[PDB]
């Protein structure tokens, strides 16, 4: 349960910020 | 610069990491 | 301007599929 | 297996673009 993870480079970040809301929002609205 | 990112998976994170391995590798073959 | 895409792999695909549909419903809730 | 997806999205499709000549790239060193 939970695994942090760095990454020397922002963009990958504004990815895998995407994918981790856009992820989290579909537990909530698919249940 | 580093950006941490808490995530909560074995997929969301594995997903997020072979993106950042394979981003990585792309620069190498790029530039 | 639709851009086919023929993902070679049941993962890859899979993979795009899952951001295809998390990027068309989250654009939903902002505009 | 080669699958077809339609992408209408310039952003996306790169996205996917991206992630699957990285995954292709990885999977050709190790396959």
């Amino acid at each position: 349960e939970y695994f942090f993870l760095k990454i020397r480079g922002r963009e990958r970040f504004e990815m895998f910020r995407e994918l981790n809301e856009a992820l989290e929002l579909k537990d909530a609205q698919a249940g």
